[PDB]
C-alpha cells in the first residue's frame, strides 16, 4: 500500500497549556505513531492545530479579563512550546486565527444544510434571567444523565462520554452564577444522527480501536442517537444565521459541528488543497484521542465529515486513551492539578519522560503518574538495566575483541534460544505501533524483559572459549540484540536509539521483524550517559 497516513490528535483546547497527561495521551501517541510508521517506511504526517471555538476559552476569557482572541493565541504559543519541548513533531500545526478557516467552516455547514442533512429545532432550553444568557456548553453546569458525573459541558460527560440531549442535563444551573436554570424556547440548528444510524455502525464496525471504545461505541449504539448541535447563542464563533427563530436569530456553530472543518483546514494547509490530494492520494487517517471525546470522535466527527465528502476515506483507526492521573487525580488543567511540560520537560529528559509515559500508558486504565514511580524507573530500570547493559557489551567488546564487531561463527542452543527471544522482541515491536492495533505499553514492557534476557546471554558470551567462533557469535548475538533494542524503542526515545544507533554504525534502523547484524569491524564505543537522573 502506497498510501499516506494522516495523524490526527485531537486539536487542544487553547485555555492553558499542555500537561504530562495530554503527552501522554494523544500526543505521544500520535508522534510515536508516525516515527515507526517513518521508520517502516511509510510516508506520515501528522496534522495539528488549536483552531476553532471553544466555549471553555471564551469563558477562560472572561475571569482573566483578555478577550478570546488574546487568550487561545497566548495558550497556542504555549501549547506549541510544550510540544516542541516533548519532541512532538508536526507537519502543519494551525493557529486560532487561521484566515483560510471561517470560510472552510462555512462552506461545510452550508453544504450540510443545503442537502437537506439539517434541521432548526425549536425547543425550550436552559437560560438565566439574571446574567441575561442562554446556559449551554461550557455556560452550563450539571448532572449527565448516563452516570451522574457533575463533570459536564452541556451535552459532554467528560466520564462515560455517552451522548444526551441538552434537555436532558440533571439539575441544570448557570455556570457563572450559580443559580438554578430556567427555561426560554430557542430555535436552533440541529444535525440528526439516527437516520445515519447504519451508515455510522458499518463504519465503526470495520474501524480498528481497542476493546474498551468497542463496547463504548455499543453502548452509545444501544439508545437513540440524539440531534448533533450544530448552531448556539455564543459571542464568539463562525457565524450562522437561524430563521423563523424563537431567540436570537444571529447564533454561531456549535464547537463539535467544527470538527470535520479543523481536519480539512489542517490538511489543506499541509497538501494546498486538501480535496485534490484526498482523491488523488486517498490517504489513510488515524486518529488520536481522550475517551472523554469519544463520542466527539467515533460518532460526530465521522457523520459530519462523512455528510461532507468522499474525497477521503472515514479514518480507519481510532486510537483512544483514558485519562493520565497525576499523585492518584487526573491531570486537570481547569483544576491546576498539574505538571505542566515547559516546566518539566528537557533536552536531557525527554527520552526518558517518553518512555515512562509509555511504560504507564493509559490505554485503556487510568493510571498514576508520580515523580516517585518516573525517578525509579530512570534510575534502577533504564540506567540500573537498559545502561548497564550497553556498558556491559561495550567493555566486553573491547577487553575480548579489541573493540570491533566480531562475524558471528557457528552457533549452539543457548544463541539459538537468545536469537528466537530477539526475534520475539522485534515483533512485539512492529505490530505493537501498528496504527491497528497501537500499544506502545507493550513494546516498553517487552524491552524491559528483552534487557533481563539479555543479562542472562551475557552470563553465556562470558563462558564461551575465547579465540573460538561461538565466541565471536555470542558477541555478534549480543551487539544484534542492542540494535534491535535501538530500532524498537526509537519511535518513543529517538534521540536514545539513534545515539544507539550510531554507536553501531548506522545513521537510521528500519522497523522491521528480521533482527540484523551489525556490520563486522565496526568499532563499538557507546556513551555512558544516556539518561540523567
Ligand atoms: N489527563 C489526561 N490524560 C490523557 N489525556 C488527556 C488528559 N486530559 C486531556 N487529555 C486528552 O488530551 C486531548 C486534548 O485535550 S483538550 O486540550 O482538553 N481539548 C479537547 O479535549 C477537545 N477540545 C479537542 C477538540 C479537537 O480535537 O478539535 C484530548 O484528546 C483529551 O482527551
Ligand atoms: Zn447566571
Ligand atoms: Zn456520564
Amino acid at each position: 500500500q502506497g498510501r499516506p497516513v494522516l495523524l490526527l490528535p485531537s486539536f487542544p483546547t487553547p485555555n492553558g497549556e499542555l500537561h504530562l497527561g495530554h503527552l501522554s495521551g494523544p500526543f505521544l501517541n500520535a508522534d510515536a505513531c508516525r516515527r515507526a510508521l517513518l521508520a517502516a517506511g511509510e510516508r506520515a504526517h501528522l496534522l495539528l492545530g488549536t483552531v476553532g471555538h471553544q466555549s471553555q476559552v471564551s469563558a477562560a476569557a472572561e475571569a482573566e479579563g483578555l478577550s478570546f482572541h488574546e487568550l487561545a493565541e497566548r495558550n497556542t504559543d504555549a501549547i506549541i512550546e510544550g510540544l516542541q519541548a516533548a519532541g512532538i513533531d508536526w507537519d502543519v500545526f494551525v493557529r486560532p486565527s487561521e484566515p483560510a478557516y471561517p470560510a472552510m467552516a462555512t462552506s461545510v455547514f452550508e453544504s450540510l444544510r443545503d442537502r437537506g442533512v439539517l434541521v432548526r429545532r425549536t425547543e425550550p432550553t436552559n437560560y438565566c434571567e439574571p446574567c441575561g444568557r442562554f446556559l449551554l456548553e461550557a455556560f452550563v453546569a450539571g448532572h449527565c444523565p448516563h452516570c451522574g458525573s457533575n463533570q459536564t459541558a452541556g451535552i459532554e460527560c467528560e466520564l462515560c462520554a455517552l451522548p444526551y440531549d441538552d434537555r436532558d442535563l440533571v439539575d441544570p444551573s448557570c455556570a457563572t452564577c450559580g443559580a438554578a436554570a430556567t427555561q426560554r424556547p430557542l430555535t436552533r440548528y440541529f444535525m440528526p444522527l439516527e437516520p445515519l444510524r447504519d451508515e455510522l455502525s458499518g463504519y465503526l464496525r470495520g474501524a480498528a480501536m481497542h476493546g474498551r471504545l468497542r463496547a463504548y461505541t455499543e453502548r452509545v449504539l444501544a439508545k437513540t442517537l440524539p440531534d448533533l448541535p450544530v448552531s448556539i447563542p455564543a459571542e464568539h464563533g463562525i457565524p450562522i444565521h437561524v430563521e423563523d427563530a424563537s431567540g436570537p436569530a444571529e447564533q454561531r456553530m456549535y464547537s463539535a459541528f467544527e470538527l470535520a472543518a479543523r481536519f480539512l483546514t489542517a490538511l489543506d494547509g499541509f497538501a494546498d488543497g486538501w480535496e485534490a490530494y484526498a482523491r488523488q492520494e486517498n490517504p489513510r487517517t488515524v486518529l488520536f484521542f481522550g475517551f472523554d471525546n469519544a463520542f466527539l470522535r467515533a460518532f460526530a466527527f465521522p457523520a459530519v465529515l462523512g455528510a461532507f465528502t468522499d474525497a477521503l476515506p472515514l479514518p480507519e483507526a481510532l486510537v483512544c486513551n483514558d485519562f493520565y492521573l497525576l499523585d492518584g487525580e487526573k491531570f486537570s488543567t481547569g483544576r491546576k492539578h498539574a505538571v505542566w511540560a515547559r516546566q518539566a520537560v528537557t533536552p536531557a529528559n525527554a527520552d526518558q519522560l517518553r518512555l515512562y509515559l509509555a511504560a504507564t500508558s493509559p490505554d485503556v486504565r487510568r493510571r498514576d503518574f508520580t515523580t516517585r514511580g518516573y525517578a525509579e524507573f530512570v534510575t534502577a530500570e533504564l540506567i540500573g538495566r537498559w545502561q548497564r547493559r550497553l556498558d556491559d557489551v561495550g567493555g566486553r567488546v573491547a577487553e575480548h575483541f579489541g573493540g570491533l564487531t566480531p562475524e558471528a561463527g557457528g552457533w549452539h542452543a543457548e544463541a539459538e534460544r537468545f536469537y528466537g527471544q530477539i526475534k520475539e522482541f522485534a515483533s512485539c515491536a512492529t505490530l505493537d505501533y501498528l496504527p491497528g492495533r497501537f500499544k506502545p505499553r507493550a513494546v516498553v514492557a517487552a524491552a524491559c524483559a528483552f534487557i533481563r534476557q539479555a543479562e542472562d546471554f551475557a552470563e553465556v558470551s562470558a563462558d564461551a572459549t575465547p579465540g573460538s567462533g561461538i565466541a565471536r557469535t555470542c558477541a555478534a548475538l549480543e551487539l544484534m540484540a542492542l540494535r534491535t533494542l535501538a530500532m524498537a524503542v526509537w519511535p518513543l526515545a529517538p534521540e536514545f536509539g539513534r545515539r544507539v544507533a550510531a554507536a553501531l554504525g548506522e545513521d537510521t534502523i528500519a522497523l522491521e521483524p528480521t533482527p540484523r547484524w551489525v556490520r563486522p569491524d565496526t568499532e563499538i564505543k557507546f556513551a555512558t550517559d544516556h539518561f540523567s537522573p
